[PDB]
């Protein structure tokens, strides 16, 4: 048997545009995952995220599933044009009438809310403004904070400024692969820079609001090994892929060293100038984790990587469960941050619906077990890891692939908006109510 800690919380997350569809209903402006989206060739078959799981009409039904499960929190993400539809100024009353039914039932249910602020669905009209390449976005993302702490900070207790900023900045700037789809070395870490200036505006921000909660910031992560002795290669990915492009600022008050040696060139001249305001104390630290990456020097950023004969999901990630132990190891002896969660750990396969109504998913049983065995095992060597989220409750929209990834423990049939509990979700609800492992 494998226990976790008493009062330990088991989650599942979503994000906003993944679920909700209804991206223009009642009053909501733009997003610039509308734009891209709604751009032609940016999407796997064109697809969009106008209807989704249409949870923004189902909330209701997938928060009595999450309930029915016995899952202890739910982390979920705000869309920021729903609340300001032009990004700053005007307060959307309808907006914020969504979330607070949402955050009042969970309340009602005993389910504990994690609020994501950002999960990538920048106002449009912001965008229209440079977006995440402007340094005023700091001040836009405190005051777009700002509104979520006074309406929601009496009842929610628990933030989350940003979603995988790596993400947001390399993949969305620089490979141009995500919203707002651009390819500009130099915007992409102007992006990296703002967005811990935002990230530590809104924190401030947060300290003067609500006085009783915590808040904290999401990081993706993969765990690289070298192709042979000679690792190096590794270091850079860790420090540029990994949690130490943020928190090497946050903690420590620069950039780590590889990325300085590759970026330096491509940050503002005098980024130094913003440090001291980056270091603003948060309270925990979110991973998510999905992968391992065999990678040799290779003379792009003289990286690249090796394939792997190893079981892989149907995103092509290689599953390599030791991955989360040393992602978690290596954050407590690199920062010790006083307080980590598993933010996001799950698995896209091509889930069926059997002749017997159920979703045999024995691939994402698996690959869940291995993965929580090995969290457990980071908590038994003194990680601080005070809670677990999979990803996600829902087969929703994956970004540039669309429909065609399923990462849900709950089937939805997007032609009749019907769920259907995978057997992953019945075995994490065991999972749950034993408070851990056989
Ligand atoms: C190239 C395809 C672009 C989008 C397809 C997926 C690639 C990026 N996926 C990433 S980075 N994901 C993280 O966890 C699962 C998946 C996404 O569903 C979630 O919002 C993220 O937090
Ligand atoms: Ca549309």
């Amino acid at each position: 048997v494998k226990k976790f800690p008493e009062g330990f919380l088991w989650g599942v997350a979503t994000a906003s545009y993944q679920i909700e569809g209804s991206p223009l209903a009642d009053g909501a402006g733009m997003s610039i995952w509308h734009t891209f989206s709604h751009t032609p060739g940016n999407v796997k078959n064109g697809d969009t995220g106008d209807v989704a799981c249409d949870h923004y009409n189902r909330w209701k039904e997938d928060i009595e599933i999450i309930e029915k499960l016995g899952v202890k929190a739910y982390r979920f993400s705000i869309s920021w044009p729903r609340i300001l539809p032009e990004g700053t100024g005007r307060v959307n009353q309808k907006g914020l009438d969504f979330y607070n039914r949402i955050i009042d039932t969970l309340l009602e249910k005993g389910i504990t809310p994690f609020v994501t602020i950002y999960h990538w669905d920048l106002p449009f009209a912001l965008q229209l403004k440079g977006g995440w390449a402007n340094r005023e976005i700091a001040d836009w993302f405190a005051e777009y904070s700002r509104v979520l702490f006074e309406n929601f900070g009496d009842r929610v207790k628990n933030w989350i400024t940003l979603n995988e900023p790596w993400v947001v900045a390399i993949v969305g700037h620089l490979y141009g692969v995500h919203a707002p789809g651009m390819r500009d070395i130099y915007v992409a870490f102007r992006a990296v820079h703002n967005l811990l200036r935002a990230h530590a505006r809104a924190v401030k921000v947060f300290r003067e609001t609500v006085k009783d909660g915590k808040i904290g910031i999401v990081f993706n992560n993969g765990y690289f090994e070298p192709a042979s002795e000679k690792i190096r290669a590794v270091r850079f990915m860790h420090q540029f892929n990994n949690y130490p492009l943020f928190l090497n600022p946050i903690y420590r008050g620069d950039y780590p060293e590889l990325v300085l040696e590759f970026a330096r060139e491509y940050l503002p001249e005098n980024y130094k100038d913003d440090m001291s305001e980056i270091q603003e104390k948060i309270d925990f630290v979110g991973l998510n984790y999905y992968s391992g990456h065999l990678v040799k020097f290779d003379p792009p950023a003289k990286v690249s990587f090796v394939e792997r004969d190893l079981p892989k999901t149907a995103m092509g990630w290689e599953i390599v469960p030791e991955g989360i132990y040393w992602i978690l190891k290596k954050v407590k002896e690199e920062y010790n941050p006083p307080e980590v969660y598993i933010t996001e750990n799950g698995a896209a396969f091509d889930d069926v619906v059997s002749e017997d109504g159920r979703v045999h998913d024995q691939n994402r049983i698996d690959y869940l077990k291995a993965h929580i065995g090995q969290a457990w095992k980071a908590i038994q060597e003194g990680v601080p890891l005070k809670g677990y989220f999979v990803w996600s409750l829902l087969d929703n929209f994956e970004w540039a692939e669309g429909y065609s990834k399923r990462f849900g423990i709950v089937y939805v049939d997007y032609s009749t908006q019907k769920r259907i509990v995978k057997d992953s979700g019945y075995w994490y609800s065991n999972v749950v109510k034993n408070n851990g492992l056989e």
